[PDB]
């Protein structure tokens, strides 16, 4: 019993933290086999920033202007690409501690852990969310870019994320592994700004049936509502509308604790009207969208 | 820029977690050198957890009953001792992957990251803190027993938790790895129940200032206040009360962010008499107690390991 926000053990991808430096600038790289990857904003010169010409300014790079350093060892750079985003530094030495792996893009409502690394350096891991509006609502300092997302298929780490860029708001944008942005974002200091968020009613609806297998049932009505009522008033509350293929994800929750998903979705819309009223579900006293159904069945 | 709840990088600790069986039990277990480490609960049957004599189940067991396995290899035990809560498997074979260690007891307030195990097998890690009545309120299933706590001082690790037991309200109960537990609690098949918890107030403090510095000033206002006045409204609250200790342990934070500790103190008062109206601090509508300041400045200075 009990119920945390959890990540993945991060051993496996301790072992694959670097520090790439180019220049003034260092930030972490991801060493797989035999290759670094890193956010190729790390051959921006300040100025570059604005309006880089990535494959301009990569072609006026040399392998020995990139130090790679693995723990106390420099690595050899023998090649370098571009992917997207994301820098290929071939190096001379294969990862011993590579483990399994794969390279996997999310989708929005999606949860990750993060490992937040400085210099290389591993400092912390945490649990996140891929927002609706394709930023995450990370911790992260200068120096954390190239600091990766990931989650653990039993013995196989799925690398989800590298950290490139930190908004004006202080939420964080990035990348998959492939180099692709997660959102309408780009590698340029140019003026963005995330889109306004809203909150992940799939994830939500999954996090209230944990609290009721933990024994929380305070929030329960014999209340049901249909899939387009709920939608009409969980938008109204920037919360995001429930497809069929969220009531069909959520169904060995529902089948689990005997509340159906749209009797739940009741629940949900009494909660959004009344508020907690000085209780708590779960220890938290707002709705906590960052446990996927996924998360919620395997934590309980 | 950002505030999450953090735990250490557990790498260090996966690389020392295995399996440990006896009879129809399975948990965890801590291998460092050649010492496998785990509740003495895995001796018991459900009869023995009743009201056992762990002296007397031990002296009947001898080395082959215990099956340890890192990994997809067997370890052999070549002896067995007890120490408090803790039993102690002596193997064959040192473990190539012990990192730097020690063992440390930790006191209440005082965070942790743990990494939850299943069949020797690392499945997650989250932080926690030991609550001021001993528990803490992890997340745990059959067969997370002998999980473990820790913290990260420089490339050391030191263990400061081993998971035990779980009480009827859903909440925590373990010893440090010399097999002390945290707190009243015994380990039999006994009523058993922890005391009201309280807040941990120098930890409410430090995450008051990590909000300050991510921004978020709504709640600060003008006043200050007594240590003695302040230790009067929060312990009617069930807040713990603040030393001295507390006060001077808050300080860089404090010069950090122009608030001295007893003008954070009245922001807290007020907090607590009036209550939020609507408003969160760092995404929270309650007072987190779960960043030490240690914690804190960690979190927004970027210390690795
Ligand atoms: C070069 O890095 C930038 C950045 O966001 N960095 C950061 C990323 N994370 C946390 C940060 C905390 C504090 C300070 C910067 C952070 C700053 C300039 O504008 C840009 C523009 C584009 C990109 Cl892809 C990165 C960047
Ligand atoms: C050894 O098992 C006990 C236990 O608490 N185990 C557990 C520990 N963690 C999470 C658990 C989740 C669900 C079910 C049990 C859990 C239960 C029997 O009585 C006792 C009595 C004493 C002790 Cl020290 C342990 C135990
Ligand atoms: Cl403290």
């Amino acid at each position: 019993s009990g119920f945390r926000k959890m990540a993945f053990p991060s051993g496996k991808v301790e072992g694959c933290m670097v520090q790439v430096t180019c220049g003034t600038t260092t930030l972490n790289g991801l060493w797989l086999d035999d290759v670094v990857y890193c956010p190729r904003h790390v051959i921006c010169t300040s100025e570059d920033m604005l309006n880089p010409n990535y494959e301009d300014l990569l072609i006026r790079k040399s392998n020995h202007n990139f130090l790679v350093q693995a723990g106390n060892v420099q690595l050899r750079v023998i090649g370098h690409s571009m992917q997207n985003c994301v820098l290929k530094l071939k190096v001379d030495t294969a990862n011993p501690k590579t483990p399994k792996y794969k390279f996997v893009r999310i989708q929005p409502g999606q949860t990750f852990s993060v490992l937040a690394c400085y210099n290389g350096s591993p400092s912390g891991v945490y649990q996140c969310a891929m927002r609706p509006n394709f930023t995450i609502k990370g911790s992260f300092l200068n120096g954390s870019c190239g600091s990766v997302g990931f989650n653990i298929d039993y013995d196989c780490v799925s690398f989800c994320y590298m950290h490139h860029m930190e908004l004006p708001t202080g939420v964080h944008a990035g990348t998959d592994l492939e180099g692709n942005f997660y959102g309408p974002f780009v590698d340029r200091q140019t003026a963005q700004a995330a889109g306004t968020d809203t909150t992940i009613t799939v994830n939500v609806l999954a996090w209230l049936y944990a609290a009721v297998i933990n024994g929380d049932r305070w929030f329960l009505n014999r209340f049901t509502t249909t899939l387009n009522d709920f939608n009409l008033v969980a938008m109204k509350y920037n919360y995001e509308p429930l497809t069929q293929d969220h009531v069909d994800i959520l169904g060995p929750l529902s089948a689990q604790t005997g509340i159906a998903v749209l009797d739940m979705c009741a629940s949900l819309k009494e909660l959004l009207q009344n508020g907690m009223n000085g209780r708590t579900i779960l220890g938290s006293a707002l709705l906590e969208d960052e446990f996927t159904p996924f998360d919620v069945v395997r934590q309980c």
